[PDB]
C-alpha cells in the first residue's frame, strides 16, 4: 500500500480519520491530534520516507515543497504574527511516528529553547 | 535590509563553519541551545519562511539535506532538531532564512 502502514501512511490513504487542511499530488496538511499551540499541524509527503535522516539528495524539492505548503496553510489559518517549523529525527529528536513530517505551530508566543 | 548573516555569508566577521557550497553555509550558532547547534542558510536574502517563493522549493529542501548531513558529519547519531522561526510569534531573531539543528542531547515538548 502506497505510503505504508504508520498512521500517517492509514491517514493518506483515507484509511483513518483526520482535518485536513491542504492536499496535492506530493503532500498533505493536516492538524495535529495532541496539539502543542492554538494552532498546530503537520505536513507529509505522500511517499513515505521513514526519517530526515534517510532522504535522499533528489528528495530536495519535495523536502521543501512541504515548507512552502506550511507557509501557504500558516497564512491560510491566520497566523499573521508567525510561527514555528520542526523536525523531529530519531530518538533525541523526539520522533515518535517514523514517516517524515513537518510540525507547525503558531497562535501564541513560542519560546527558546525549542525543547 | 542586510543582516548579521549576510556579513557572515561575506566573511565580514567571523563564525565557525561546517560546510560551504556554492548557495549556502552551515555555521555553529553563537548562542548554542545544545551540545550541537548549528544553522544552515541560504546565500540568497529570503528574509523569512512566509515570503519565499514556489522557485525557491529546491533550495530550501537543499537546507534541509545539508544540514542532515552536516547532522551525521557532527556525530548526531541519536537525533536532533530542525527549526525555522517565522516572525514575532516563531520568535525569529534574524530576518534572513535559517534552519536551525540541535542535538547531542535530548529535545524536548513543546518545542518552546
Ligand atoms: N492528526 C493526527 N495526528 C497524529 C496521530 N497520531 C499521531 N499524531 C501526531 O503525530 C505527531 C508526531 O510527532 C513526532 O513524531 N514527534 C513529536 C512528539 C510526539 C509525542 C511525544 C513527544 C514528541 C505528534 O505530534 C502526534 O500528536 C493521528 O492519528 N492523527
Ligand atoms: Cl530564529
Amino acid at each position: 500500500r502506497p505510503g505504508g502502514d504508520t498512521i500517517f501512511g492509514k491517514i493518506i490513504r483515507k484509511e483513518i480519520p483526520a482535518k485536513i487542511i491542504f492536499e496535492d499530488d506530493r503532500c498533505l496538511a493536516f492538524h495535529d491530534i495532541s496539539p502543542q499551540a492554538p494552532t498546530h499541524f503537520l505536513v507529509i509527503p505522500k511517499k513515505h520516507i521513514s526519517q530526515i535522516s534517510v532522504a535522499e539528495d533528489d528528495d530536495e524539492s519535495l523536502l521543501g515543497h512541504l515548507m512552502i505548503v506550511g507557509k501557504k496553510c500558516a497564512a491560510d489559518l491566520g497566523l499573521n504574527k508567525g510561527y514555528r517549523m520542526v523536525v523531529n529525527e530519531g530518538s533525541d529528536g523526539g520522533q515518535s511516528v517514523y514517516h517524515v513530517h513537518l510540525h507547525v505551530l503558531g497562535g501564541r508566543q513560542m519560546h527558546w529553547p525549542p525543547g
